[PDB]
């Protein structure tokens, strides 16, 4: 499937058995999900962009579904303004930016 | 042109007659460029990112070139750590997401 960028590129994802929405973000190195109860081992990390950095929980080898596609990798959990699917997982589902 | 996402999707832009690198950023509504002198009228604006808000100068109807494509539209100038090309201009260059 293919998406223009006339609207925010929101897709449904499944994480820890819960449905959420998230932005497919080519500008994001990493994947950042709002605070939630997520089983798994984690370690503290900072992640940043415009406006500075926030402290997040770094979970490795998390199974997540992104628009129907299964991916497994690192997910950062923290006080992000919006759920973000970054390049670490977009690459695993074979997403590309075309023009 | 099909950009895989193993590395940050950086391209060359031309703005105010100067070449710069910039990131193609499907998660950004707007296009934000680091501090530079640009001639003409602007208005003040605040935009938000992962770490909070920054103040920017909002310039409308700027002529810009992005990876060889012409565009004309709104450019925000302020203390972003990375020059970003948001959806307002990505739609002009015809960028789409594919997976
Ligand atoms: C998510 C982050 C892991 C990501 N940052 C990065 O991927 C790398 O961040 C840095 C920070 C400093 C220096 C060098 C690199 C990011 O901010 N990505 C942003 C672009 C960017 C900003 C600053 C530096 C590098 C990229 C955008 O893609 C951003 N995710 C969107 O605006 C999404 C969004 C929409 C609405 C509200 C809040 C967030």
């Amino acid at each position: 499937p293919q998406i223009t960028l006339w609207k925010r590129p929101l897709v449904t994802i499944k994480i820890g058995g819960q449905l959420k929405e998230a932005l497919l973000d080519t500008g994001a190195d990493d994947t950042v999900i709002e605070e939630m109860s997520l089983p798994g081992r984690w370690k503290p990390k900072m992640i940043g962009g415009i406006g500075g950095f926030i402290k997040v929980r770094q979970y490795d080898q998390i199974i997540i579904e992104i628009a129907g596609h299964k991916a497994i990798g690192t997910v950062l959990v923290g006080p992000t303004p919006v759920n973000i699917i970054g390049r670490n997982l977009l690459t695993q589902i074979g997403a590309t930016l075309n023009f």
